């Protein structure tokens, strides 16, 4: 439990990484 | 059970970051 | 003890490649 | 420990994604 919620937080850091990506590309 | 979906989705996601620069690389 | 540790390095990563993007962003 | 192991992997993924941004950055 405390692990899944690390990781639940891991996992939402990696949505946030793929919003900057996102961004970069429709900018281009 | 949780713990392994998440960590199978956070694998994944992985991946896909991996992937998307190793695209724009490609492009640039 | 250990996975904790991990936890904390893949975190820590996380941050890291989040600003990376952000300052790439920026100076783009 | 099944634990451990993938988290060791998702760190090497960090890793390799530390990799391609350090390219694309000498790269520029």
């Amino acid at each position: 439990k405390q692990i899944e919620d690390k990781l639940e937080e891991i996992l939402s850091k990696l949505y946030h990484i793929e919003n900057e990506l996102a961004r970069s590309k429709k900018l281009l």
